[PDB]
């Protein structure tokens, strides 16, 4: 009728986690460890943390009911990065590059 659109989403997720994009994807692999990185304001600024490992667990557990819900979580992850980090930080440049990969492939969703 995973749905056909959620299989496309799963394909995108596999690509975002692949060695192809690892040079700029790695900050998004796991939840931000705020205490480890000394980001003691992170959880005051970011109310809904998101990362690719959480998206993968949700996909594996069939949590997403459609492609829109999946895309909202991936975009939440990028938005958190843009909200917390200064716009000239290396992690924001990496977010922009990984979001470009995401948005162009998400746009190729089969109807
Ligand atoms: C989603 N990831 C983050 O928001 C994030 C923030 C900060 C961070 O220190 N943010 C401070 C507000 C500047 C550092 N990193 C890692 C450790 C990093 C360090 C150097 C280059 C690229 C990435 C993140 O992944």
């Amino acid at each position: 009728g995973l749905s056909e659109q959620l299989k496309h989403c799963n394909g995108i997720l596999k690509e975002l986690l692949s060695k192809k994009h690892a040079a700029y994807a790695w900050p998004f692999y796991k939840p931000v460890d705020a205490s480890a990185l000394g980001l003691h304001d992170y959880h005051d600024i970011i109310k809904h943390p998101m990362d690719l490992s959480t998206v993968k667990r949700k996909m594996e557990n069939r949590d997403y009911r459609d492609a829109q819900e999946f895309a909202a979580d991936v975009r939440l992850m990028f938005s958190n990065c843009y909200k917390y980090n200064p716009p000239d930080h290396d992690v924001v440049a990496m977010a922009r590059k990984l979001q470009d990969v995401f948005e162009f492939r998400y746009a190729k969703m089969p109807d």
